[PDB]
């Protein structure tokens, strides 16, 4: 399947794709304002994240840091990525159906859109001002707005027991963008696609 990464933003993003035990393609790149990165995932790839990274300083051999959504300091992302992280989810192929979804459960640091460039489905989106809005203790020092998981690190916030609620923190995220997942066992916003169906990721799509 092919996926167009696209920073409308006007400030250079990092872009990141791994399925957490291995990169997608490259599995991360600069992309300047206006810059486009197609990447190829294999089909059948269950569990794939696409993201943004903010304020990263790389050395020669892709060495690093970033702000927000840092992999482990490198510039090609193995594994996910540090909250806060606005995350673009996706499984392909599963019994001849993609599913894709954004979710903010690990935060959120750069506005998304999330959408097919194939036919038969629709996508999905979270542009709304959540780092402007967030509320202060959900506010990251770096930039973004944190989950109350990463915070607070309660079973509440993390629905460790599988049983939890929506709480004021999850309504905050659910509030601006009602099309992603704001908790954990939050009523499912994903869309059903085709099976191979293609996908352009836009950070700031309102930009």
């Amino acid at each position: 399947a092919t996926f167009e990464i696209v920073n409308r933003c006007s400030y250079t993003v990092w872009a990141a794709a791994s399925k957490g035990d291995a990169a997608l393609d490259a599995g991360g790149r600069q992309l300047n304002s206006g810059e486009s990165w197609t990447i190829n995932v294999e089909p059948g790839t269950k569990g794939g994240k696409i993201w943004a990274r903010t304020d990263c300083y790389f050395d020669d051999s892709g060495s690093g840091i970033c702000k927000t959504g840092d992999c482990g300091g490198l510039l090609r992302c193995k594994r996910f990525g540090r909250p806060p992280t606005t995350l673009a989810e996706f499984s392909l192929n599963q019994y001849g159906k993609d599913y894709i979804d954004i979710s903010n459960i690990k935060g959120f640091n750069v506005p998304m859109d999330f959408s097919p460039t194939t036919r038969g489905c629709r996508g999905v989106r979270c542009a709304a001002d959540i780092v402007g809005q967030c509320p202060a203790k959900l506010k990251a020092p770096g930039g973004g707005c944190n989950d109350a998981c990463t915070v607070f690190q309660t079973s509440e916030y993390c629905c460790t027991t599988g049983k939890c609620g929506p709480t004021e923190y999850s309504r905050f995220f659910k509030r601006l963008c009602p099309d992603a997942f704001s908790y954990v066992l939050d009523k499912p916003t994903t869309v059903t696609c085709p099976g191979s169906s293609n996908y352009r990721v836009t950070f700031c799509p309102t930009a």
